[PDB]
């Protein structure tokens, strides 16, 4: 709309800079965004959530636990939305895969810097074990 806060020109260059495959020659294009923004509108998810890295976290996290149940359609969104996330956090990816992996290894840092926080929230639940 008339109120943006992402880039509008800069990020665009980077977007088309990311490759669709690890060893391919294909790259990302508007077709992917527009398509994603639309689909989201149907999944009760505003297309504006992809505007801020924070928003994506909510989207990806939702389709995350669904990447198994959902069809190939849900897998297409996650892949895309996942990439943009890296760009929004100022992360230079090499390919669609590099993005997904980054989002993972990245979060790993938090765990290392939360040895006290994690210990505070945790318990040992001993389930049953009969014959
Ligand atoms: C009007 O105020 C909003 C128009 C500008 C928003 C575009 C920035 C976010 C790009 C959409 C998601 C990209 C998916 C890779």
């Amino acid at each position: 709309g008339a109120r943006a806060s992402v880039a509008s020109g800069g990020e665009l260059d980077k977007w088309e800079k990311i490759r669709l495959r690890p060893g391919g020659k294909k790259q990302y294009k508007l077709k992917h965004i527009v398509w994603a923004s639309r689909e989201l509108e149907r999944f009760a998810v505003n297309p504006g959530l992809l505007e801020t890295s924070e928003g994506c976290r909510q989207i990806l996290g939702q389709l995350q636990p669904s990447l198994q149940t959902g069809s190939e359609e849900l897998r297409s969104l996650y892949n895309t939305i996942a990439v943009l996330y890296c760009v929004h956090q100022r992360i230079d990816v090499k390919d669609t895969k590099e993005a997904l992996d980054k989002i993972e290894e990245e979060q790993n840092k938090s765990k290392k810097k939360a040895q006290q926080a994690a210990a505070d929230t945790g318990n040992n639940s001993q389930v049953s074990q009969n014959y």
